[PDB]
């Protein structure tokens, strides 16, 4: 309890900051820096009021779609009824002895609630820009667990497919998707801690048989399910657990609480699938240690792949540059990428410079069995060439691995088990669909590439281009995308490479001095419309002060995505940010790591995993470029310049001891 | 934080789970449980309740009736009128609050006196475990109060109006009774501001006038704004300005200390001290600590009177045998002497026998002369402006004031009236120093003492004779019966005892490892009973069930380190509560220091000043505690719950190679 009177300064700093009631006091009079606002349109009142207009309407339009007739599921094998598990882990059974099952057999709900998604998100819209415009965006889109109409429709979509079976050498996936060997980890090393440096949600579901959180289904995965999968595997006994404990390998096929398009949520509404832990685990070790050592389209110039790509630190300059050696059509390859089912195709007709960023319907629904079945060899294979010892271990990982992207036993509603009729179409939300979907894509637009070699320059166009890319390859491609963009290879400030967007992103060139940024952009409505709706169905518990902090903290990420590169998109949030109180600016935050929240858009680092120098901090413009340009992030500026003198309550005013005294 | 590794995954639910003790329960329900030596209970609930029920109660009622008597009035005391208050403000709120005292006009602070004892809990398990009409009796003697009024007066009187002795003190003395090592001083040169922050101190202790609160929440209120008014006002030396402006700076509070107090002269004896200013106590303690830890002791050189720093732990309670068996024979060769402020432990030799005095003084506080305190400020500040004067009239201002604060600081007792000591002898408890500045009159008056004895003056080792030296050549009193030498077991057996005596609250014992005989501190059962019975922790109103359990666990845990283990009967007691204490509030997240589990009440273990154990749910085994007090490494701290760790997270590893074959 005695400490030095440094540490008791450090003491209360670290303290004071979670006083908010003595957070305001000491900031509420303190010099703030303003980031450029939008002005204020109406009143609070005026906003507020609003935005229940539009949120009722929504939800009564979402709860009227919610009482259409979902489809019959004769489109799926019936496995009749799984029973009820079975393990025990010293005190409780791994399935709890509560939690939803029929007595006997196992069995789930079916959410489909509407539909509040927050309201204040949209209130700080209403307060800020036009009331007329606000209300339209605010009714384009919208995010909600669906309908049961939509739901088996377009689970009936990625069912019912007819595939093409993707004639696929294992050196053409050499050629396609190189990779550094390196990279991948020794997966001769023991199980239990390969297992644990895999790094996946902590929040998600674990699937079956636990029902709970993945992290409070941890110790039962681990110590109880993982060795019994184990020692089952290594004698190909697997075939006596799926008869004796059936349910660790029972999945489910859950709705997609998704931001959807209003006029489209009584046919789309998208399904995927969660496997149980133990095989979502064991199975995670190979798809993450490749997706590592996968290189990428600016590596090397011979890959198709994307998957791995990043915007910040010239990564969205180096698509540029990636894009503009592609060559003229007929005579020299193209440049194409490839990030699941979003593509960037870059393509010369004349000299000039093409682009195409073309999407596929339900593409999911549309993946091969023979495809999947080559993807799984293939890196299974890549890793036992390096570190062989384990050659026939994850060959039986791998022979599971394609069992739950294909032909894994699921769980809809009530104590039905279905099972896909065919062995083609892949199970969406199954350990590797990000590279499934990419080897698919990338596979087709390489045959495609290979067929304007030929001479075969029908197939710029979009009307011939379906017609192959469907009868030659089972793909499908969205009517309206294949619209060939002339792009400025060479922008200039404020200028964009296209109006078309890979990633979900257009890019554009903006200024640092004399020298030009390569960032991402997008228009007003897109911006706004992510706003509108957030990812994230009203807590209800959740306190006035942490929302006035989330709105601050997507505020932000959306700058650092790119809202700061468009003025009105910046302008909304800069008011947003200056409308947050100073207590829910320097608060102590508990978001990786305290750093505040970070984006939800994935693709800006590696990792997946961009994070905020400070928690007081907001994004400048001249602070964002930083990112995206090759060198250093600059200062993240504090909102509140010396906030750390005034919590700690000590302006350090030297004194010396060796004043003569008078 | 959604998406992390599952190696950081079983992190979070480890460092987690442990706050659950519904799950704790649940997990370290059936578990392997190490046991420790316990006493055969011989009571329980409501057979052991009402047995501490009462005793809580005639306790109190005792107190309550001891509480309600006359003060004798405080003629003895110069009133200095009234001092007014500030004043001084620091943004949106003063330097002294609002609401708290003073009462209207100017300063005034309320000295309160709660009847208002102890709990009970720590008596419960005494009753739950020991002899019970023992415990009964032994914890009557003994209580934590705030003392009585008279108590408070009486010894405030003694203190205040002593005629003391000035002592002859040259400095070049003082190098010899308090030699330091002149190197390890702290640069007190360098900045001030930066200088302060360097300050151990009580982060929870009174901050004193003007500040009314906690160290805490009157921290920065200090350091940027009243320290810099009272450094621009030393620096002027027209420090005579901030008297009349702001009067409360210099002000300081005379209360009782709540402590362990003997339930007879309640009515007689309650320990006064002063709070002071916290910057004024801040900006002197640059001094104190650089001195006391620039300071040498007993173990070091051979001539330092100095205890102030010696630590029992890691051969110290060895260290000390062998400084004391080469005392020489009274009245030819130097003896040994061993001053920890009003503690001292004389050692000298009697027709070739060794003889151990362990004597006590009086209020030894109100026996502190004036010329002792001076000469101390000066020989501490003149030590640091000799390695590094380039600081040399500041500080000795700085000093100045140290003698103010240790002398005739006004201060307030009760009401509004702001009091003064009348003499300018009595030494100022509570000060920054009480600690030296006792040792030091100690040291110098057993100095000349030791001097007599090489007159032939062996007169002087009789008790009789004694009590006269100190109280008419030095001011200083002598307990009636305390100097009383033994013959010193030079060479202890295993489980001998050095002396009976006591020497900073503790015996010297022997006890055994393998092959080797290990020098440790232990008392007899009544005093660890007393210790464990008389908690010096009311009952916090708020703290919860819980709480309470994890408390005594932390407390025997500590008695045990500082000696219980090594009585028997008291390694009883104490594995008793251990052994009693649930499985769950063993292992749980705790916060003490630094989350290795509540630190031992005894100060002198290692000093420093710091002993923490290794673990939360640790268990200090027999095998353990001699460890410490050995001058071999601390052994590693035997877990109550080994299988602990794996038993929270619900994870033990099993191997799963990945290179064996696939066959059938
Ligand atoms: N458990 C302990 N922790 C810290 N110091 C201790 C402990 N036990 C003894 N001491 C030291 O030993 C000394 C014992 O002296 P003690 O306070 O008993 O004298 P006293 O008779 O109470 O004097 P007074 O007349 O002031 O009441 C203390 O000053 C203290 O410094
Ligand atoms: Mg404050």
């Amino acid at each position: 309890t005695r400490l030095s009177l440094e540490a008791m300064l450090a003491e209360r700093a670290m303290v004071a900051r979670q006083d908010l009631a003595g957070l305001k006091r000491k900031l509420a009079g303190a010099d703030r820096v303003l980031a450029p606002q939008s002005p204020e349109q109406c009143g609070r009142e005026s906003a507020q009021a609003q935005a229940r207009s539009v949120t009722s309407e929504l939800k009564s339009a979402v709860k009227e779609a919610q009482g259409l007739e979902h489809q019959t599921l004769d489109f799926l094998e019936q496995l009749g009824e799984y029973p009820v598990c079975g393990i025990l882990h010293g005190d409780h059974p791994v399935h709890p002895s509560g939690t939803h099952n029929n007595n006997g057999k196992v069995s789930v709900k079916r959410q489909f609630a509407a539909g509040v998604n927050t309201s204040d998100a949209l209130t700080c819209a209403f307060r800020f820009e036009d009331s007329d415009l606000v209300r339209e965006t605010a009714l384009k889109t919208t995010y909600t667990d669906g309908t049961w109409a939509g739901f088996v429709q377009r689970l009936k979509m990625q069912t019912t497919r007819k595939c093409v079976q993707e004639k696929v050498s294992r050196k053409l996936l050499k050629q396609l998707f190189p990779y550094d060997p390196q990279k991948l980890v020794d997966v001769s090393g023991e199980l239990s801690e390969l297992v644990l440096g895999i790094k996946t949600n902590a929040i998600a579901s674990a699937g079956p048989p636990y029902w709970r959180t993945k992290r409070d289904a941890l110790p039962d995965m681990l110590d109880c399910v993982l060795p019994l999968l184990y020692d089952h595997i290594v004698r190909k006994d697997l075939t006596t657990l799926r008869n004796k404990h059936p349910e660790l390998f029972l999945a489910e096929c859950k709705n997609k609480t998704d931001r959807y398009e209003v006029e489209s949520l009584g046919e789309k509404t998208r399904p995927y699938f969660s496997h149980p832990f133990h095989l979502s685990a064991l199975v995670s070790v190979l798809s993450q240690s490749f997706s590592g050592a996968l290189k990428i389209m600016t590596e090397d110039s011979t890959s198709f792949n994307a998957y791995g790509f990043s915007w910040t630190n010239g990564g969205a300059e180096d698509l540029a540059i990636w894009a503009r050696q592609a060559g003229e059509a007929g005579k020299k390859p193209p440049r194409i990428a490839c990030y699941g089912d979003d593509t960037d195709i870059y393509y010369r007709k004349d000299g000039k410079l093409y682009r195409i960023c073309p999407d596929f319907k339900q593409m999911d629904g549309s993946v091969d069995a023979t495809t999947i079945e080559a993807v799984v060899d293939y890196v299974v294979d890549a890793h036992v060439k390096q570190y062989p010892t384990a050659r026939q271990f994850w060959e039986e990982v791998g022979k599971l691995w394609v069992e739950m992207a294909t032909q894994s036993p699921f769980l809809i509603d009530g104590t039905k088990v279905y099972r896909k009729m065919q062995k083609d179409g892949l199970m969406t939300g199954v350990v590797g669909t990000t590279l499934f979907d990419t080897v698919k894509s990338a596979l087709a637009y390489n045959d495609w590439a290979d067929q304007l070699m030929f001479g075969s320059l029908n197939l710029l166009e979009e009307k011939y281009a379906i017609e192959f890319f469907k009868n030659k390859h089972g793909l499908v491609i969205k009517e309206g995308t294949w619209k060939p963009a002339l792009v400025n290879e060479d922008p200039g400030f404020g200028e964009l490479w296209t109006e078309q967007k890979f990633l979900g992103l257009q890019l554009k060139v903006v200024r640092r001095e004399n020298e030009k940024v390569y960032v991402p952009n997008l228009p007003f409505e897109d911006w706004l419309t992510m706003w509108v709706t957030p990812r994230s169905k009203y807590r209800s518990k959740e306190t006035e002060t942490m929302r006035e902090r989330t709105l601050f903290d997507r505020a932000r990420g959306l700058l650092v995505t790119g809202a700061v590169f468009d003025e009105r998109a910046r302008g909304l949030m800069g008011a947003v940010i200056n409308s947050t109180a100073p207590e829910v600016v320097c608060m102590r935050v508990q978001e990786g790591g305290g750093r505040g929240a970070p984006p939800a858009y994935a693709f800006l680092t590696r990792d997946g995993v961009f994070e905020f120098p400070i928690s007081d901090g907001y994004p400048s413009y001249d602070w964002v470029v930083s990112l995206y340009s090759r060198d250093h992030p600059c200062d993240m500026p504090r909102v509140f310049p010396e906030a750390a003198t005034l919590i700690a309550s000590y302006r350090k005013q030297v004194m010396d001891t060796r004043v003569v005294i008078k």
